[PDB]
């Protein structure tokens, strides 16, 4: 029993992080087989980063312009290309610690583990959720560009995120491993705003089931609601609408606890209209939305 | 920027996790050089665990009754001994992935990363604080015993926790790597209850220095206090008393902000006595007590290992 924000063990990714330096600019890269992936803005100078014509800057670079260090060893770049915002540095040595891996694009509301690195050295690991406005609430300082987010299924690492930027509001943005940004952001040195953030409703409900499995029931009530009447109220509070697919994904948690999904929606509607009266749920004073149904099932199955 | 509960990268520990079985009883162990460390109750049957005599139960066992597996590879056991509630099993292969390491016994309030494991396979990692009642608010399922907690300093892994028990209330209890429980618990299949918990004062202060560093400082008052007066007041709110070590580890954050520890204590004292007054700190109206001063430093300064 217990419920905690939990990340995947990150050893398989640790063995892939390297340092990439071009000029006076240094960040992290991801070394898989004989390719090192890193944010392309590493080729920029301070003045370039203001409005980088990346294809122009890139053609003017040579392989020897790129210093790639893996621990003590320096890797020799034998080629360089660009895939959207991701620089691909070819090296003469394949990483022997390359796990089975895949590149995937995560959807909003889904979670992943982030391995935060500095100068190519892993510094910490934590779980994040892709917000509906395609930002993430991470913990990233100068030099963390090139850090990657990932899930693991069996022995296969699914890479979904590479970090590029911190918005003025302090949330974070980045790309998939094909170099496409999540959201409407751009890798230039400008202050950028995200769209209006909404709350991930299916995740809040999963976390309410988790609280019940762990003995917290004070927010429960006898009422039920229709799906549409629930969504009318949820939208009013800037919650995403709950789809029938979401209802279905919650099935296992409904079964385990014996609380129908539409019953638990009536509790959430009461919480949104009434607040929490200074009470807490799983130790939190706010309604937590960064836990997926599957995050809950995998920690609370059998409890 | 941003502030999260962050674990240490756990690769160096994953390469050390193994499975230990005796009869049908299975749990996790820690493979360092040519020794495997694990909870001694692996030698119990389900019925033995009700009222075990571990000395008696161990006299019955030989090296060849112990199944130790790294993945599906068996490590032959060539010696065995018991130290408090930990079993040590000598094996015929020195772990080639052994990191630089040490065994440490941490204080209440200290945090550590937990590598949750099942059948010798790491499954998740998360951060925990040792509560003042010597429990941890963990997330542990059946088969998790022998999971370890650790910190990483430079390249050295400091092991501080081995998992043994879930209490009725849903919190967790265990030992250090020398087999000595944190708290008044015993490894026996019985419902045991922990003392009343308290708030970790040194960590709340750390979190307040964090807020100041970030420009959020409305709560700073013009008062100061003695350490003894603060301790006596803090206890009336269920806050833990500060030690000299606590004052000393707050030193860096005190110098960084220019706010003396006892001045921050007088500010915290006011927050306790008058409440928050509809205001928040770092986004929260709840005072946070599971970040140590090193966590605050490590996260606001990006230290690596
Ligand atoms: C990478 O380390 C750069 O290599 C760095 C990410 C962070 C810096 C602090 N916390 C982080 O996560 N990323 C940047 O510095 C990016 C670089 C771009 C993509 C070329 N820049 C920003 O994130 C950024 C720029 C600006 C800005 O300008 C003007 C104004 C306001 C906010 C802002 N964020
Ligand atoms: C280990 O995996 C045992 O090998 C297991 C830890 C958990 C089980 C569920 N979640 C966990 O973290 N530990 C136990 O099962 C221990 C075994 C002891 C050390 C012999 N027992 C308990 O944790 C336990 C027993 C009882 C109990 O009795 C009856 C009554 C109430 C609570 C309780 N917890």
């Amino acid at each position: 029993s217990g419920f905690r924000k939990m990340a995947f063990p990150c050893g398989k990714v640790e063995g892939c992080m390297v340092q990439v330096t071009c000029g006076t600019t240094t960040l992290n890269g991801l070394w898989l087989d004989d390719v090192v992936y890193c944010p392309r803005h590493v080729i920029c100078t301070s003045e370039d980063m203001l409005n980088p014509n990346y294809e122009d800057l890139l053609i003017r670079k040579s392989n020897h312009n790129f210093l790639v260090q893996a621990g003590n060893v320096q890797l020799r770049v034998i080629g360089h290309s660009m895939q959207n915002c991701v620089l691909k540095l070819k090296v003469d040595t394949a990483n022997p610690k390359t796990p089975k891996y895949k590149f995937v694009r995560i959807q909003p509301g889904q979670t992943f583990s982030v391995l935060a690195c500095y100068n190519g050295s892993p510094s910490g690991v934590y779980q994040c959720a892709m917000r509906p406005n395609f930002t993430i609430k991470g913990s990233f300082l100068n030099g963390s560009c090139g850090s990657v987010g990932f899930n693991i299924d069996y022995d296969c690492v699914s890479f979904c995120y590479m970090h590029h930027m911190e918005l003025p509001t302090g949330v974070h943005a980045g790309t998939d491993l094909e170099g496409n940004f999540y959201g409407p952001f751009v890798d230039r040195q400008t202050a950028q705003a995200a769209g209006t953030d909404t709350t991930i409703t299916v995740n809040v409900l999963a976390w309410l089931y988790a609280a019940v499995i762990n003995g917290d029931r004070w927010f429960l009530n006898r009422f039920t609601t229709t799906l549409n009447d629930f969504n009318l109220v949820a939208m009013k509070y800037n919650y995403e609408p709950l789809t029938q697919d979401h209802v279905d994904i919650l099935g296992p948690l409904s079964a385990q606890t014996g609380i129908a999904v539409l019953d638990m929606c009536a509790s959430l509607k009461e919480l949104l209209q009434n607040g929490m009266n200074g009470r807490t749920i799983l130790g939190s004073a706010l309604l937590e939305d960064e836990f997926t149904p599957f995050d809950v099932v995998r920690q609370c199955s059998g409890v």
